[PDB]
């Protein structure tokens, strides 16, 4: 089983994957996020945030006004299944979550909540 994925967010507003597969035999799944660019996090910060497709817009909106010092996420927001911190150029963060948190018939999305990023920085996550 492959129970981790490495993801990059760059200075051109791109994640390097659009779709993440979580092998259902994994008890835990890990995302290792890094930022290959030169731009600092107040200009081009990225996080990796997971929610159901239905919840994505609310999480993104709640985040846009939570501000930079809250990593553009509403604190202790239970719609967020898992998230990293907001990182800038040359930084990295990882998150590990319980695969039991994923419902098998549900649609999940991952995205960055830095204001405006999620138009491009989004993809699917699928338990299979
Ligand atoms: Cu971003």
């Amino acid at each position: 089983a492959e129970c981790s994925v490495d993801i990059q967010g760059n200075d051109q507003m791109q994640f390097n994957t659009n779709a993440i597969t979580v092998d259902k035999s994994c008890k835990q799944f890990t995302v290792n996020l890094s930022h290959p660019g030169n731009l600092p996090k107040n200009v081009m910060g990225h996080n990796w945030v997971l929610s159901t497709a239905a919840d994505m817009q609310g999480v993104v909106t709640c985040g846009m006004a939570s501000g930079l010092d809250k990593d553009y996420l509403c604190p202790d927001d239970s719609r967020v299944i898992a998230h990293t911190k907001l990182i800038g150029s040359g930084e990295k963060d990882s998150v590990t979550f319980d695969v039991s948190k994923l419902k098998g018939g549900e649609q999940y999305m991952f995205f960055c909540t830095f204001p405006g990023h999620s138009a491009l920085m989004k993809g699917t996550l699928t338990l299979k």
